[PDB]
């Protein structure tokens, strides 16, 4: 599988300038889509972030004193919404650290951040970083976009990274997000890739590097109606962690399609998109 180099490369974004060198990139990541499934931006400082998130997360997993007191079903949930917390191995271990825990918003939801605090700090910045990068990214795929297109309206609450150890040859079947958008974060090891339009597959140079991929999610190959395929990858290893935001719209509020340059206001919400 051909390794495609993006360090060097891709637009750069600096982590104090993210505004105004995303505005600078919007040819470059256009041209990213409308070429590869998909697209990316070197962020200088996020590699040594990210690492010492998964390496903090590792760490975490195989402490006693434990993540899986903050497994999914003991965590206090939203209303409507996903689930977040700690999912143990019986993605093979992995946690879903949403916006709403990282303010308590369900009062009790913040406490695995409390009990691992060096990783909930690494992680609650790793999630500021990666959704404000998110949101930009959605802008430029709304600005290619037919007039009228509405906004993305991801919700910081509904957003969640997720962060997975332990991810024997295939460790991913070919596979895309239900969500608007993700990010994919620099992981520990080589083996995510991506197939092409032409259905040929490349493997990204992004273990150890600076370097985010923007992934095309179920929800807005819907909104797009069809005109942006979802970002499919699959992950190849050879005898390990990653981590990826996942940015959701608000549940409750309402699909929306841009079907031939008409705006069609559905019934079902982005709650009922998922639940199929
Ligand atoms: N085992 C497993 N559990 C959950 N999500 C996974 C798994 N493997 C890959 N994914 C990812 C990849 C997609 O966005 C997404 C599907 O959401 P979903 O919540 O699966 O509908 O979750």
């Amino acid at each position: 599988v051909p390794l495609m180099e993006l360090s060097g490369r891709a637009p750069v974004v600096r982590l104090h300038d993210i505004e105004a060198d995303m505005a600078a990139a919007t040819d470059a990541i256009r041209s990213q889509l409308t070429g590869w499934g998909f697209m990316a931006a070197e962020v200088p400082g996020i590699g040594e972030r990210v690492e010492a998130m998964m390496n903090e997360f590792a760490a975490a997993c195989r402490a006693t004193g434990s993540l899986s007191d903050y497994a999914y079903d003991v965590v206090p949930q939203l209303a409507v919404g996903g689930t977040h917390g700690f999912f143990p191995y019986n993605p093979k271990e992995f946690i879903h650290v949403s916006g709403a825990m990282i303010g308590d918003q369900p009062p009790g939801a913040g406490d695995v951040l409390r009990a691992f605090p060096a990783f909930g700090t690494r992680a609650a910045e790793v999630f500021d970083i990666a959704f404000r990068l998110i949101s930009l990214f959605g802008e430029v795929v709304r600005g290619m976009m037919p007039p009228g297109t509405p906004e993305l309206d991801l919700s910081h609450d509904a957003t969640n990274l997720r962060v997975i150890h332990y991810r024997r040859e295939v460790l991913a079947h070919e596979a895309s997000g239900i969500q608007m958008l993700g990010l994919q974060l620099p992981p520990s090891d080589q083996g995510l890739q991506y197939v092409l339009h032409d259905g040929t597959w490349v493997e990204p140079v992004i273990a150890g590097t600076d370097v985010v991929l923007c992934n095309i999610g179920r929800m807005l190959t819907s909104a797009s109606d069809g005109r942006f395929r979802p970002s499919t990858h699959r992950v190849h290893t050879k005898p390990r962690l990653s981590s990826v935001l996942f940015a959701y719209p608000q549940h409750k509020a309402r699909q929306w399609k841009m079907v031939d340059g008409e705006l069609m206001s559905l019934n079902a919400t982005w709650g009922d998109f998922i639940d199929s």
